[PDB]
């Protein structure tokens, strides 16, 4: 997260890192077995860390599973990053708390003007790279359809809204990505891309959520 703050410690309990040896993803708990991420964000063998705030010092809360199932939506386009949605079955239930918790999905798609929530461990600096320790938190809105389409040209399919600013400054980057935006605390983004970090112009995109709720939905009594 670029031009965010650090979040009160565990005030994203919804909030996980996929864990390859090292942080290299984000994703949120949304039932207590089940982690949505982006499916740009594939592992052979994951580890899901929950209860994390510090994520290089050992702080009492966490809880650490592997992946168990890891599916990649059937529609995924390495190439156009369209359709970027995974889900993780962990091999073996969450013990649900205050620090692990639980977050929506999407009743409705939210209106172009809401203000959501972003976070992840993922890169802080706007130009060069710089991994925190400790989460990150961003407030922003979802930018109107145009706006996003004027910014990446004929680079944006229907199942993508554009959240941040578009004079640049705060935006998600890498290591960001699968992370969640949530709003009214529903999900409504994933960290997908964006040409960039924190540039103006350029507002990071995210997976709109809501359009694949059915997925999820069956796609779970179906794994
Ligand atoms: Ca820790």
């Amino acid at each position: 997260i670029v031009g965010g703050y650090t979040c009160q410690e565990n005030s994203v309990p919804y909030q996980v890192s996929l864990n390859s040896g090292y942080h290299f993803c984000g994703g949120s708990l949304i039932n207590d077995q089940w982690v949505v991420s982006a499916a740009h964000c594939y592992k052979s063998r994951i580890q899901v860390r929950l209860g994390e705030h510090n994520i290089n010092v050992l702080e009492g809360n966490e809880q650490f599973v592997n992946a168990a199932k890891i599916i990649k939506h059937p529609n995924f386009d390495r190439k156009t990053l369209n359709n970027n949605i995974m889900l993780i079955k962990l091999s073996s239930p969450v013990k649900l708390n205050a620090r692990v918790a639980t977050v929506a999905l999407p009743s409705s798609c939210a209106p172009a003007g809401t203000q959501c929530l972003i976070s992840g461990w993922g890169n802080t600096l706007s130009s060069g790279v710089n991994e925190p320790d400790l989460l990150q938190c961003l407030d922003a809105p979802l930018l109107p359809q145009a706006d996003c389409e004027a910014s990446y040209p004929g680079k944006i399919t229907d199942n993508m809204v554009c959240v941040g600013f578009l004079e640049g400054g705060k935006d998600s980057c890498q290591g960001d990505s699968g992370g969640p935006v949530v709003c009214n605390g529903e999900l409504q983004g994933i960290v997908s891309w964006g040409y960039g970090c924190a540039l103006p112009d350029n507002p990071g995109v995210y997976t709109k959520v809501c359009n694949y709720v059915d997925w999820i939905q069956d796609t779970i009594a179906a794994n």
